[PDB]
């Protein structure tokens, strides 16, 4: 149907649409986390900044997947963006752990998208996933794990002083 | 009860949560339009840029309303962002017309929020709506109307030459 | 009658005079708190700086209300500035809590001034209150609530280590 | 017998020589199109410049492939660069269509080279093809499609004005 489409399986196009939805959902979760930390009864402003930045970055990765869909002659098909599963994120340690899990899920779905690209012999799609998503997911997961470890060693969440100082020193 | 809450009725808290979801919906619609215009068989780069900037601006307003919710002692409650009821926006003129109607609906809902706010003797929320949304939406609807009028006067949608030149001279 | 007076009822003139005295009272309380934190047996320099700046800001608002009184054709009538009902503010957390309540009271009195202003069909005074006081007091109360929340979460007032570090990392 | 040769299959060597020829040919086609638009009876200056830049870039791609052949220890075997199919390219839209077809063909043989390379477990050759050729081809095809779409929507080739305005706005 598209004059530019070449070597671009319809499974790959649907999988790209689903991945776009996933990146937008991650962006939504991060947004809710961020403004949770903006509440006057939490007031961890750098946690808020950190999560809001990650939310904009997930939105950027969704926009790049939409660009990629148009680049391949695919056609973008958007779904509802589900609300996050929680509205109260308990603590900075618990937010960081939910984000760790969220990035692990996103990575796993990216790895399935890669294996689909490879078994459909679409090396452009495989290398796009590699170059723009795979190492970024690994760096994100490593950094979240670092934060989780530090918060836990400092005595979070029972130690609110721990979360305050982490907000000041690591997220500052 | 919040330690900062003062003169913030529950109706306006809920209407703010609804307005947050509405502004997130608006940016979703603009994002869909933007990448429709990035398709290989549409290829109007400045229409795409225009709607992507509108998208980001709507997201910034949603975040501003979240900030106000937290500022007022309210609780942010996020619901699903409904997918745009359209996939193919047909043309630049039709996209501008749909944006005009979207913004008009957002505007009347903002006025209903303001009417509720002044009904409940909450002058900070009313002036906030005024200050940060009312004239912004008026200018936005006026701009979109100008865009619609120009594209129509130029021969859109029958002549793709009109849409091409509007994309270059106005959206450029 | 003034040569410039127009649509300035006597109730709002008197309420402006009362608000002038209230804002002078607020700055007096902040000044007392500031130098409490300068005592040799308290010695939290940035708490002191913070409350002295709040004091000067309240004095600037009192002077702004005086300027508005003169602008509207009214007569400034000054009454005694009542001494703060406390000498010893006990701790940084308790000082922040007292400031939170002070500002909350000032805010509801500002809303009563606005309600009177819109009762009397005086839209300039109402928008002036909005513009120059309503969102300022909202931001102030939110900031003080954040401060209270952090100091509490950090272990104040039991651990003077929390107050020391808050003084360094947040008020610094 | 190359002292540097390692994991470089004789089929990979030959396929690289064929790709070198194909890129020099793409360069020749672009050169012929560019000087067709420099004709006094066509005289579309920016079409000319665009296709000259495409020709210089295609020959840089050829030289990168020759350098790759040497890095891997294979041997450059060059062949005739065939003259293009057409001397007269008819119009700007027809030229853009021929360019789109030509680049889709270059892309198909690049994908075949990647399949060969991964069939021979030559991951260096694969990743080289990926990062220096495959996304550049995907972007080139997307861009030519966009151009064709605009020429068509504007009413080319029947409207000489459409191609004039496209020359001035998109290509200038
Ligand atoms: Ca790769
Ligand atoms: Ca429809
Ligand atoms: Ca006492
Ligand atoms: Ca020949
Ligand atoms: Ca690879
Ligand atoms: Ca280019
Ligand atoms: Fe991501
Ligand atoms: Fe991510
Ligand atoms: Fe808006
Ligand atoms: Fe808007
Ligand atoms: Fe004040
Ligand atoms: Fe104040
Ligand atoms: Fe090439
Ligand atoms: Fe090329």
């Amino acid at each position: 149907t598209s004059q530019v489409r070449q070597n671009y399986h319809q499974d790959s196009e649907a999988a790209i649409n689903r991945q776009i939805n996933l990146e937008l959902y991650a962006s939504y979760v991060y947004l809710s986390m961020s403004y949770y930390f903006d509440r006057d009864d939490v007031a961890l402003k750098n946690f808020a900044k950190y999560f809001l930045h990650q939310s904009h970055e997930e939105r950027e990765h969704a926009e790049k997947l939409m660009k990629l869909q148009n680049q391949r002659g695919g056609r973008i098909f958007l779904q509802d963006i589900q609300k996050p599963d929680e509205d109260d994120w308990e603590s900075g340690l618990n937010a960081m752990e939910a984000a760790l899990h969220l990035e692990k899920n996103v990575n796993q779905s990216l790895l399935e998208l890669h294996k689909l690209a490879t078994d459909k012999n679409d090396p452009h799609l495989a290398d796009f996933i590699e170059t723009h998503y795979l190492n970024e997911q690994v760096k994100a997961i490593k950094e979240l794990g670092d934060h989780v470890t530090n918060l836990r060693c400092m005595g979070a969440p029972e130690s609110g002083l721990a979360e305050y100082l982490f907000d000041k020193h690591t997220l500052g």
